[PDB]
């Protein structure tokens, strides 16, 4: 993949917020979104694969990100406002309707999306993030107490703190982070005792059979721009995300939905999905085998079958 | 119409040269190119009323105007270059083909693409601007010499004195330019003796009943990026410009066409567009009365029903 070949758009969605996005394909429109601390280019094997399958593709920076506005206020990153900022993305566009697909991050947004703007959502799918309808008896701080694998997300609360870690030596960071799951360096378990979060992994990693070094070199001048106050700004809005996700008063999503797990992700596990149908009545399933948490790098091949499939039924 | 509202792209064609184009709507595509001396937002009206009748409406800045490069160099501005690079432009968005709309300068170009890049072209309209096959014969130089209105082409060719008499005050350029053809204060006939283009004309003139004074404004601070050599070399190509022109002479536009004329156009004559259907029988045509050259911003009513009904048919 080579930016300069790509078309550049921008969209300024509120006066100061700009939402930076790359563009290919004739057709029905389909909105990308990355997650936690990615990049439109986590979708590259995805774009042209889509493009010529007949869609119009719109290969997202969400704010805080590459080319995108990265404002540094906290509140800027909880997830009605980045919602309401989609829909303000779509008007400007003239689009009345548009297929999100999203990961991770991007994946809880692509709900919340499906959730409270069904009008604006053609159809929704999601890579490895399920939907889990709002708990009104249990804050999201008693939930990543039960669960001691979501003990990093302590550590990035306090704001500052995973920015100097994270921004320290970039490319590092990402080679650390960017790895098929057989070839983990990352000890998710004890974060906060430990006081960093590669600190007890190696200082010169090597190169994960998933990604080469062009690829990573190209995430260190993308990080280099705005840096991590603003990805990580993602976490620290919980409590306002719950409140929100409560006023949903246990709707259902209607549209058509497609949930795809992956076998080898220990954050986003695949029985975190199990009761979705419930909420969910016209959801179909894929998932993929060998499959870590980056899916989109680790199995292009299988994301794309499934997707273009998905989207030429429904 | 607000800038700030709209959907900016960007696509770098080569090295130097990058478009910009503004975006709205989803549906086939849609090209529309401006010409002398406009911009995107000359087409202010359609593109709204066209994104509306479900078309994708891509509105370019020429090379350059506005937004776009302007290299200093003539030969960057000869049909042949200009089009390959619109070619590349579809490329690197994805696009197999587009509906091309043209007007003016724009006009002449859209009937060249249709000529030389057919399979590019779903679909070929032209505002004002006839398509008249190459003459073997006499030089576009020998036609101007031949005909009277004329004359200002001899002036547009001397790199610099367009450009400082264009250039020395913006506001009363556009506002001398944008009129209609009853409150016209330029006479074409004798230019290259009389000083220059605006020797005879008012220092403070009035504003048209086709503008207001911020659409006015809006033309100034986008010529004040580049000013007018770049839009001023579209004209200082002739020699090149009829010798590719040659090469085509005898093929011929087979895909849907529809040339559209202006009554009180004075230098794009409806008359000269009359023997156009004895190379493309099939042309379909519209015809405005009351309309002076700058067709959208004085009859954009009629612009818009007459684009609209030729593409919902062909
Ligand atoms: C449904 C709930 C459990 C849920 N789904 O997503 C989330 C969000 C929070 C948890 N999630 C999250 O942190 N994603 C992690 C992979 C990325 C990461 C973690 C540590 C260091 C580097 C990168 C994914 C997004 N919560
Ligand atoms: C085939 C021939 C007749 C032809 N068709 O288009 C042309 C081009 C050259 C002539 N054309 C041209 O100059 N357009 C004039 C409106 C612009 C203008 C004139 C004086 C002062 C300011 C602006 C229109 C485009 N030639």
């Amino acid at each position: 993949c080579n930016p300069s070949d790509m078309s550049h758009g921008y969209v300024t969605v509120k006066p100061r917020v700009r939402l930076h996005f790359v563009e290919l394909g004739s057709g029905p429109a389909v909105c990308l979104c990355h997650g936690f601390p990615e990049s439109w280019y986590s979708w590259r094997y995805q774009i042209p694969a889509l493009a010529q399958a007949g869609y119009r593709v719109l290969a997202m920076d969400m704010k805080g990100y590459g080319e995108s506005s990265a404002p540094p206020e906290i509140e800027e990153y909880c997830m009605e406002v980045l919602c309401k900022e989609m829909v303000t993305f779509l008007d400007k566009l003239g689009l009345s309707q548009a297929v999100f697909i999203g990961h991770d991050w991007g994946g809880m947004l692509v709900w919340y999306m499906a959730l409270f703007y069904p009008e604006r959502v053609r159809a929704v799918a999601s890579l490895n993030t399920p939907f889990i309808p709002a708990n009104p008896n249990m804050s999201p701080l008693e939930s990543i107490k039960a669960n001691p694998v979501f003990d990093y997300q302590l550590y990035f609360q306090e704001p500052g703190v995973a920015e100097a870690e994270l921004e320290q030596n970039l490319s590092r960071t990402f080679k650390s982070l960017f790895r098929a799951s057989d070839e983990s360096v990352l000890s998710m378990h004890k974060v906060c005792e430990a006081g960093g979060l590669f600190v007890n992994s190696p200082e010169e990693p090597s190169l994960s059979r998933m990604v080469t070094e062009e690829e990573i070199q190209f995430y260190v001048q993308q990080f280099k721009k705005s840096g991590f106050r603003g990805p990580l700004n993602w976490y620290r809005n919980m409590e306002r995300n719950w409140k929100w996700a409560c006023k949903s008063l246990g709707r259902k999503i209607l549209i058509p939905a497609l949930m795809v797990t992956a076998e080898k992700d220990f954050v986003l596990v695949p029985q975190m999905s199990q009761h979705m149908e419930d909420w969910i009545p016209h959801l179909k399933r894929g998932h993929i085998e060998d499959c870590g948490h980056w899916t989109q790098m680790d199995k292009p091949t299988e994301v794309n079958q499934i997707l273009i499939k998905w989207l030429d039924s429904d």
